[PDB]
């Protein structure tokens, strides 16, 4: 009935990625044109397996799943967040293998091809390390102008990281890729954990979800048991933060946030590897520095927490 | 009254000069020496200004010990002459002092005084931390014997002032700052996240010039250049009070709140000079560069009216 905006989700499912993907398949204003997978919460092969299973669970096994890079741009087999998302990446449910199969092309080929087929039409929601997006940008200098918005869940702006004091997980997963994306000149919107740690579902909210008429309520509640237990052990919070679902909310309802423009750079070496730092442009520097001359991006600054929670709950609890 | 022994390590420097003159007039403080470092001006220029400040305050007997001419990594340091003027005091070009520096380097002066009075000597660090790091490396007992080190430096979850990542003192010597912060000494750090909240407007500066303050004319004259830099760079008609706020933390810690946490400094890459604190509110799954070190105190909030009132009272005192 209503106009659908084309969206590619680049993801490492992942418990909150899974919640976001299932919400996105239910959003009537969205047309998911594909899922592109990356490592982080689980190895890339595990992320592809979960993405194919989510397409089957949502009743859309025809939605293409394109497998991305198995390692960051600097190389090396990545250590994955199995202590947060379980050994299978979805809270240790150990589900049977999907029947649907991934497409032949890589995530980077898929991103380039779709953006070239529908110029200015396709937005990218990046929910994991930015390796595939950086590969597309490096391979295609016209990608930045052809893509619509790139909404990124990543970074920690003037706030503690979540892998260590300096870095947020997605950026730490591939700092070089994040620096390439943020300096690409594309229309980028970054939602850091400085924003998403303000948006939580309590144990009571999780029980409300389990008791709801939500299409995937049972599955969402089961995955969230492991996820909630990690938040209790590590952050001392009884419930879960909503990271990937808040970035999806910034795609559909940017009016629930305020944004600041600024050049963003990523530290790629030393103790602060993975740190994201924005130059707001409020001070005139005496000399040039690593933030000089780049095109600024939009950084989520404040969030209307009740409006975001209401929107997420509505999609999760929808029959 | 009983006076707390204090060594001021400094790169004077316009706000360093304001702080030094305030410290010489504080009855609860005994300034046992000034140790100089580069930053706002080359070390030789900082020594010249420190000796001139001792003369101006009527205490030319106060020892001035010259410190390192370069940061620990070596090479000629960048000087903030665009902020503090070519002479480091706002282009006043005043005659050189009669008083002379002592023979001992700043690092050896710090070591010797701390060893003479274990647990009793405090250090107020107003510039890059090179001399303090040299004292820690040269004397393994220094960190345990110094009473407290109060540092004006860093930017905690806030923009730097040399570039988006780094505050000037830390950027001046990142390796030295990392040595000081991981030394295990009783350290208190006051970052520019705190001091950019404390300002003197053009009206406050005029009130100072028109006051009966002992050093009012000199302070106002130095601040002309300083204020012009703030107008051009920060878009603020007035000055921030950086070094005087750290001195206020020494005398009136009750005007601030502090958080404990391990602090590390980035020494390479685009974020060279960045200061980052681990608040310890999250249990990490595995060890990281903030693990295992002794935490330090980081100034977190400030009662701005109380700090401004204290600084103004000291600056305007006859
Ligand atoms: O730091 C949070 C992010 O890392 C993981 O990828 C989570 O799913 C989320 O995207
Ligand atoms: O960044 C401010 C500091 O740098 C300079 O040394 C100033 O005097 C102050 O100490
Ligand atoms: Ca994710
Ligand atoms: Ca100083």
């Amino acid at each position: 009935q209503i106009r659908r905006d084309k969206l590619i989700i680049d993801t490492d499912p992942g418990i909150d990625d899974s919640m976001t993907i299932l919400m996105a398949f239910r959003a009537p204003s969205v047309e998911i044109i594909g899922l592109t997978t990356i490592f982080g919460n689980v190895d890339t092969k595990g992320a592809t397996r979960n993405a194919l299973l989510l397409c089957e669970r949502a009743g859309c096994p025809e939605v293409p799943v394109a497998e991305g890079s198995h390692e960051p741009l600097k190389g090396g087999k990545p250590r994955v967040a199995d202590f947060v998302h379980g050994s299978d990446g979805i809270g240790n449910l150990f589900l049977p293998a999907p029947s649907a199969k991934k497409v032949e092309e890589s995530a980077a080929d898929f991103l380039i091809n779709k953006v070239s087929e529908f110029p200015g039409e396709v937005s990218v929601l990046a929910l994991g390390p930015l390796t595939n997006v950086a590969l597309a940008i490096k391979r295609d200098p016209s990608f930045a102008s052809k893509v619509k918005k790139i909404v990124v869940l990543g970074g920690a702006f003037f706030a503690a990281g979540n892998v260590n004091p300096a870095a947020e997980a997605n950026i730490h997963g591939d700092p070089e890729a994040a620096d390439i994306v943020f300096t690409s000149g594309a229309d980028i919107v970054v939602v850091g954990i400085n924003i998403t740690t303000q948006v939580c579902l309590t144990d009571e909210d999780l029980l409300e979800l389990r008791n709801s008429k939500g299409k995937h309520a049972a599955f969402l509640y089961e995955m969230c048991k492991f996820y909630r237990d990690w938040h209790a052990k590590s952050d001392g919070f009884h419930g879960i933060f909503l990271h990937d679902p808040v970035s999806f909310t910034a795609v559909l309802h940017p009016e629930y946030f305020t944004f600041k423009k600024g050049v963003v750079r990523v530290e790629t070496q030393g103790i602060c590897t993975g740190h994201t730092l924005m130059d707001q442009g409020l001070k005139k520097w005496n000399s040039e520095n690593p933030w000089s001359g780049y095109k600024p991006i939009s950084v989520a600054w404040t969030v209307d927490v009740p409006k975001v929670i209401s929107f997420i709950k509505k999609l999760l609890m929808a029959p």
